[PDB]
């Protein structure tokens, strides 16, 4: 009922701009590194900042740590409903899912999917996430270069995507394109994927698939299969949603949450920890020296990457926040890769530091009732993956400026061309 395009081009210094006419929704914006310049004016002149003009229509930026955290926190103010990218998914794609609701119905679907991510499952989960690590980087040549992404972080988080699901696991590269799909949407995200034919032949694939997966594991069930770990095992298991087929919205919504859930968020965790480590050469030789600082560092490399830019809500009333009236129905977007920079919360804030005693405060799980389901598996797959780096190589090298992905939500690399050095 009633009444898009992104080509790169070069993007002028913050200073030639006027506040009002500061955009960042731009998804070449981060690839270009006047990410960090453009939010830092934002935090110190305009910290709730509404842009009257940009592609995705108008919206409010919320850029320091504690007006953030008010907003994510206040879902009684501020709506996740109906969508939390910055835009739109295209016409006949909206799925709804639960980091897109407010409580209550919020709290209900995610009790139905959360047992996935219990503790005593990831913990069991261990031996196989530690051999799929080792193996994988074992796999790696040590007498040239070669990129990373593909080899390693795309590669170990295809096979956790499978094992969450239970999914064929020849078939775990799906899951993937589906994933990148959907959060790659140029309406939504600024991303590159354009062509609405490719996302309608997708949704359908995929909701195919997932239903004869459900069904074959309803027929293994009724055979006699044992249950497992996996999500589809565990809705098969509750009275509450062994029916769950039957509700194709939650069905599909469920689904479809978990598999973008921790697609290029884990992808790009364990890509840039490399380049963080790049920058900051001094915490490798810090690491080899104390290698128990792992934990800790896992959290500064989610802090400083922040893999996903924003989540967005929309104002339920009229609110001031930062000296100004947001009215309802605005779009506001809480800029976590902003908060996770501002000196108000963290000295020296666009250093790598391992060692940083408040890294594990970082707001790139979010806060509040959304705050990311997967934070302890993303935080153990980092952890055996660098325990695994530090077992096998005495040095990591860089060999070519990274590929950084188009994208206004996701903070992530497309190429990282990395030569090995083994240890010993
Ligand atoms: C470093 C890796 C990850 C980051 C940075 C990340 C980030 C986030 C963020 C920012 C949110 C929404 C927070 C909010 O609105 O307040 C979220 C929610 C969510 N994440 Fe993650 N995520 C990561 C890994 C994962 C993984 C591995 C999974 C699944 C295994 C996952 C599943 C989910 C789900 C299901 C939600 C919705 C939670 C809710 O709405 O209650 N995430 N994540
Ligand atoms: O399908 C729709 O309706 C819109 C989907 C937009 C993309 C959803 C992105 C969710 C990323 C969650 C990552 C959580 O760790």
């Amino acid at each position: 009922f009633g009444p898009p395009e992104f080509v790169e081009t070069p993007i002028p210094d913050v200073n030639t701009l006027a506040l009002e006419d500061i955009d960042v929704s731009n998804p070449f914006l981060y690839r270009q590194g006047q990410w960090r310049a453009y939010f830092k004016r934002l935090r110190d002149e305009a910290p709730v900042h509404y842009q009257k003009n940009s592609p995705f229509g108008p919206f409010w930026s919320v850029t320091r740590f504690e007006d953030i955290l008010f907003v994510d926190k206040s879902h009684d103010l501020f709506s996740a409903e109906p969508q939390i990218i910055l835009g739109d998914p295209p016409e006949g794609l909206s799925v709804e899912m639960f980091i897109a609701m407010d409580p209550p119905k919020h709290d209900v679907q995610r009790s139905s999917v959360q047992g996935v991510v219990a503790p005593k499952n990831l913990k069991e989960m261990e031996g196989l996430i530690r051999s799929r690590t080792g193996d994988v980087l074992d796999s790696l040549p040590t007498d040239k270069p070669f990129n990373w992404v593909p080899a390693v972080s795309k590669e170990l988080t295809g096979r956790m995507l499978a094992t969450l699901l239970d999914f064929p696991y020849e078939e775990r590269h799906k899951l993937v394109e589906w994933s990148d799909r959907m959060a790659g949407a140029a309406s939504a995200t600024g991303g590159e994927f354009a062509d609405e034919n490719a996302m309608f032949d997708d949704a359908a694939d995929m909701a195919r698939s997932f239903s004869r997966l459900w069904r074959d594991k309803e027929a293994r069930r009724a055979a006699g299969e044992e249950p497992g770990f996996d999500l589809i095992s565990l809705l098969q298991s509750n009275k509450e949603t062994k029916d769950l087929i039957n509700r194709p919205m939650e069905f599909i919504g469920n689904l479809t949450l978990l598999i973008v859930g921790g697609n290029d968020t884990t992808r790009n965790s364990m890509s840039g920890g490399l380049v963080a480590m790049n920058e900051f050469p001094r915490e490798f030789e810090k690491l080899k020296a104390k290698p128990e600082l792992i934990p800790n560092m896992v959290s500064e490399i989610i802090r400083w990457q922040t893999p996903l830019a924003y989540m967005r809500r929309i104002a339920k009333q009229d609110v001031e926040l930062g000296g100004q009236t947001i009215k309802k129905g605005d779009r506001v977007v809480m800029w976590y890769a902003s908060g996770n920079r501002d000196e108000r919360k963290f000295d020296n804030p666009d250093q790598f530091i391992i060692d940083r005693k408040d890294a594990r405060n970082h707001m790139s799980f979010g806060y509040g009732v959304h705050r990311c389901m997967g934070n302890r598996l993303a935080e153990l797959q980092l952890r055996i993956l660098w325990e695994e780096i530090l077992k096998r190589f005495d040095n990591i090298e860089v060999v070519e400026e990274p590929e950084r992905v188009q994208s206004n939500f996701a903070r992530g690399y497309s190429r990282l061309m990395v030569k090995l050095t083994p240890n010993s």
